[PDB]
């Protein structure tokens, strides 16, 4: 058996199919087994016309085997592209193996695994070209989002997005998601699933701040500012050039995103900024994106 | 030696160029030796307009060593997109090795080889992402079809179209379709070959239906019935949705158009039909697209 | 550690990222150390505008370790789409290794490796797909190109170019193009840059001949003669078809341009000509295209 070939088979039991349909709409992606109590995760944008209309979708999961079983959404989260599903009573079933995303290095060979018996399900392979690499996701209602991906050359398309992006040591490193490839890493995932599996939601920090990348006092321009914000409180206005968020040097507005989502929520922050041509910093303290749910 | 250099360097000599040239017109694509006394497979699309217009233009086989020899048509099928070449009286022929695409396996390392003197052709090289994946290929005068593909990552472009896809034993499991790379499986062109070499045409079954996809009741749905067609006789409709072609559940009109050629010709068959919301199975006996080839 | 991973780590420090920033407009693209005394080779439509805007635009190193320095442009050739920078006094430099491209094979595992730390930068992975395969180049005022590249189906995008294409022994065999991938071979980058260090310019034999591609009489067909050029003296006309310059065949106006290139500058050559169709061949005596470099 080849070396790619026995680490596909390995996890093909691990992955599965999910399909969303209603009365003239039917739609499939991949998914993750990440729990023995019949836990499954997949990206965002597969369920997410389904979790949006739920009175008229109906969501499905098709093992390796072919077992089609009814299949209930959990939580999900369009920030990072992520939610989970869950199956009911369902037995003997094969739970990935889950690696260590931080362990990931720039040269290793990956699997971009697809659903075995999906529609027109793909495995690809390649290496990993970048890490931490911030990418904008455009989805229907839910509004657009930055991550910190895991880079691959290895393609990432319809046929394995929300699939595992695999190690070689048939460990999940990361979930595929298609809308050159892109992967949310696992050590992510890990963190937004242990919450959407217990809260039915995760909560995200917020500033107020929409900007535009700028490169020249280079970084993320702020092109409008929330009244009553966490900016409005802190100084931040228009035209400034964001430079720094935290302990994190922000190179667009790409990056800012991404870094105002690892700062803490309700805690004070430093945000450096170049103002007419003026080092200023700033002290913010992050609101939590949903009140009720923190 | 790299351990994909090898392979392709052992291959090399069993890939030739084909081109086919007019007036105001020079073509190119790749092919295989695939018999000691001259037989070259290579797709159909490759030579499909020195074919339609054989009083215009001239193919000729550039092999490895760059011995250009005259080649003739033995028969083509534009329904596997697949064709015969003949070279006569050439000695000393590296006749490629054959494989067995039925022991191919998602993963397994391949390389798409073109044309060693090809005007820009390529050698890529990946894995297989898909099985038995049915895609329809676009071309001149003949019309689109589709086959049962394997599907890889490994390229497959104008540079090594026609030439095959070959495994770590350096086999052909395929042969390259340019017109996310489809390859026609090995064990599929040996049938169509023997039949072009013997015959100069290949016989495929017909039911007289077209098909168009629906997804909600999913498979194909069919959008028109021949009068008198073996479709007219078995009491198939318009409006059904074709859900079962004899042995094998039919996805979509991609999968039907498949599901029809591995049929039986003259032979009783069974179709699955979901009618107004009503689970119908009809009996149809396929005719021979070609009656007086059969 | 990964095989690929090893080798991509081993090449990271002679890696760096080329920034030209002006007031409205920051330039990033990847370099290679070549020399200890600080010389690095990038392509030269990273440094396009750069070096043809010199008194708006700031270029800067930026090396594995973090460290910012300035650079300084040697020199660049559009013509190979080639570029040498120097760091001065700039200590503990570690200078990539070498290779011989014409030791390069088809089939042989590669990968373009980006910088290390530039914004989107990648590292991606393949094999040769071609070897001296013509290919035009399009830049802001620089004119088009024509380069025999070594092509790899390793991704080259804006996140490697200009960085180096790797072997498996952790040499630089090319020098990635961005602007199915393109490599200038290295052997022609040791060429280029040992007159760019020396003499601050290269210089590139001309013809004064502009061709377009004919394939029925195939070649590179005259389309305009300069007036006392070097083939005005020759007597090459319009609708010649150009199907020989110097010791290579000539298969379109990519291979023309390339073809010229390797000719002996101030020194009779014989262009093959097919003229009304009838096989002339000429006398030509290339010019330099720098006369005063000359």
């Amino acid at each position: 058996a080849g070396r790619f070939t026995k680490v596909a088979a390995a996890v093909a039991d691990s992955v599965v199919t999910i399909e969303s349909v209603s009365d003239q709409e039917g739609m499939q992606g991949s998914g993750v087994i990440v729990d023995g109590r019949g836990y499954i995760v997949t990206n965002n944008h597969v369920i997410s016309e389904a979790a949006n209309n739920p009175s008229q979708f109906k969501t499905t999961v098709v093992f390796n085997d072919g077992k089609e079983v009814p299949a209930n959404l959990v939580g999900r989260d369009p920030k990072t592209d992520l939610a989970v599903l869950k199956v009911d009573n369902v037995d003997n079933l094969t739970v990935a193996r889950l690696g260590d995303s931080s362990k990931v290095r720039v040269g290793d060979e990956v699997l971009a695994v697809g659903a075995p018996l999906g529609l027109r399900s793909t495995v690809t392979q390649g290496i990993v070209s970048a890490l931490h690499r911030p990418v904008p996701l455009a989805e229907g209602s839910d509004t657009d989002t930055v991550i910190d991906a895991i880079q691959t050359d290895a393609s990432i398309n319809h046929g394995n997005s929300g699939g595992p992006l695999i190690d070689m040591d048939a460990q999940v490193i990361g979930i595929n998601t298609a809308g050159l490839g892109f992967a949310i890493p696992v050590n992510e995932m890990k963190l937004v699933a242990n919450s959407l599996i217990k809260d039915g939601k995760i909560v995200h920090p917020t500033l107020g701040i929409s900007t535009r990348s700028v490169s020249n006092a280079s970084g993320a321009q702020v092109a409008n500012v929330k009244a009553g914000s966490p900016a409005q409180k802190g100084g931040i206005l228009e035209n400034d050039v964001i430079v720094k968020v935290g302990n994190r040097a922000v190179a667009d507005s790409d990056e800012f995103v991404v870094a105002v989502r690892q700062l803490a929520i309700g805690q004070d922050a430093p945000i450096e900024v170049v103002r007419e041509g003026r080092h200023v910093t700033l002290t913010v303290k992050p609101d939590p994106d949903s009140t009720l749910e923190h």
